């Protein structure tokens, strides 16, 4: 239970594979590791693999399957869906850049618009926490200078999620990709 801080991304992925060895998670203390660890662009830039037209998703580390750990790539101007996470902790730190997180509320099943609960600017090294409990979110980089790279985990691990129309609330499934995996682009 002893959380020391991670000195590399490799040293962090180690200290994962600890907190994770049970059955549950200690959110707080999966944050707080996230946190303390310096981004160090030379020791993940292997994952950072960008596209022009929308974020990727690049899988660092399964966790033995009980997390998957990804780098998120967001061009300028690039965003997420409104979405949920299937049940499952999220949690995203900031490695580079900026994002914008917006939360939403649940929609009732009534067709209308879904309205901002709030809004934060995410910065660099912070990291953030979400689950279906809070509610959902859009992530976004509004930045038209920066590319925007996110550290991302996901316990448990899940390829499918729904996204929401803002404008009814009508929810419909999307399957997740990978860009790539282990560095090694998987088209
Ligand atoms: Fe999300």
């Amino acid at each position: 239970t002893e959380l020391l801080k991670p000195r590399t991304l490799a040293d962090l992925i180690r200290i994962l594979h600890e907190l994770f060895a049970g059955d549950e998670v200690n959110v707080e203390e999966v944050q707080a590791v996230l946190e303390a660890y310096e981004s160090n662009p030379a020791e993940w830039a292997l994952y950072a693999k960008f596209d022009q037209y929308r974020y990727t998703r690049n899988l660092v580390d399964q966790g033995n399957g009980k997390f998957n750990l990804m780098i998120l790539c967001w061009g300028e101007g690039h965003g997420s869906s409104i979405h949920d996470h299937t049940d499952s902790h999220c949690f995203l730190k900031l490695l580079q850049g900026n994002l914008k997180e917006t939360l939403f509320d649940w929609p009732d099943k009534k067709s209308n618009e879904m309205i901002k609960k709030s809004e934060r600017t995410l910065r660099e090294n912070q990291c953030a926490y979400i689950n279906d409990s809070i509610g959902l979110h859009r992530v976004e980089n509004v930045s038209h200078t920066e590319p925007a790279v996110s550290l991302n985990l996901y316990s448990p691990p899940f390829d499918t999620c729904h996204a929401f129309d803002q404008r009814t609330g009508h929810k419909n499934k999307v399957t997740m990709t990978f860009h790539s995996k282990f560095g090694i682009r998987t088209p």
